[PDB]
């Protein structure tokens, strides 16, 4: 019931995605030099060292505004492909499916931790 414990254990889970190799695509901001049409499809552009430095600077309230984050990287990463069958956005499902995986239990514990403070 640690209504705080989201924040170490999503600290934990970006540790774990920056280690694996199918991030780095997703690790910094998307570079306009290499896809200079990105902005004319992508309106909010989405990276984890964005969602890393919003964390640690004290900026997400609860674990599903960091999941909302991680999503649109991920959702980015589907309306800019060019194929569903291309390198950077297979490996974007394979990290989702990494993510929902170890994202599940920080929601489940950080909502039930609030629904025990207010009983
Ligand atoms: C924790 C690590 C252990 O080797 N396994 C994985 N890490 C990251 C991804 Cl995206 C997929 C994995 F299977």
């Amino acid at each position: 019931y640690d209504i705080q414990a989201w924040k170490k254990q999503c600290e934990e889970l970006l540790n774990l995605i920056f280690q694996c190799e199918d991030s780095e695509p997703f690790r910094q901001p998307v570079d306009l030099l290499e896809y200079p049409d990105y902005r004319d499809i992508i309106d909010t552009p989405m990276d984890f060292a964005t969602v890393r430095e919003t964390l640690e600077a004290g900026n997400y309230e609860s674990p599903m505004e960091l999941c909302k984050d991680v999503r649109l990287i991920f959702s980015n990463s589907k309306a800019y492909t060019p194929s569903k069958r291309s390198r950077i956005y297979s490996m974007s499902l394979r990290l989702s499916a990494f993510f929902e995986e170890h994202i599940s239990s920080v929601l489940s514990d950080y909502k039930s931790a609030l629904r025990f403070h207010k009983r």
